[PDB]
């Protein structure tokens, strides 16, 4: 996480975009934080509200960081691209090019009391995408 | 004008709500796909939509670009942004405008409305325009 963003901004900077261009520009904003490319990456086409709400749904085992159980399934499922690295090799970061795959899943975050600079209006808030269902 | 697929606050925030938004050739490709003509300028805010919700909770005033309003209320205070101005409204295609870049620090002044059904309950009243900065 580059420190210029809460937990909770990086995870819609990561996970969050209404419309996304295709991977191969969307990963972009995510790898120039980066030495190396994201291997992978899903972007939820929905809101940060939205997710939010999930936060107050049944808490859970993480599924893929299972030393954690402040993870939580959304009710419904959410469309969304994911985007996987086709050139792991490459020169720089700005040499990677991403497959895109649109989709539509139920997704799991971990949530967590908000950074004092979030907004009061969420007192818990998502702070990884931790798998999609 | 807005497009269906999105709610007018949706909209709202895919033209003006970015925290860390690429150059504005790349940023307005965004918004320019579903447009007629390239759009002469936009600004983007780099701050939460929460943030803007809470700016539609200040006194209410006469909007100063769309004077036939006022439902429109001013920032407490400043937010970083970025500012777009179209460099070639001769462009053939939407895919060839250009824009130059101008990042800043401003007030804004936003239109307010109460949320579409299909917008999240979190935010009964909710930024529908952004009317300028200031």
């Amino acid at each position: 996480r580059p420190p210029q963003f809460t937990r909770a901004q990086w995870f819609a900077i990561q996970h969050i975009s209404l419309n996304p261009p295709r991977c191969t520009i969307a990963m972009r904003a995510i790898n120039n934080y980066r030495w190396r490319c994201k291997n992978q990456n899903t972007f939820l086409r929905t809101t940060f509200a939205n997710v939010v709400n999930v936060c107050g749904n049944q808490s859970i085992r993480c599924p893929h960081n299972r030393t954690l159980n402040n993870c939580h399934r959304s009710r419904f499922r959410v469309p969304l691209l994911h985007c996987d690295l086709i050139n792991p090799g490459a020169q720089n970061i700005s040499n990677c090019r991403y497959a895109d795959r649109p989709g539509r899943r139920f997704y799991v975050v971990a949530c967590d009391n908000r950074d004092p600079r979030d907004s009061p209006r969420y007192p818990v808030v998502p702070v990884n995408l931790d798998t999609t269902i």
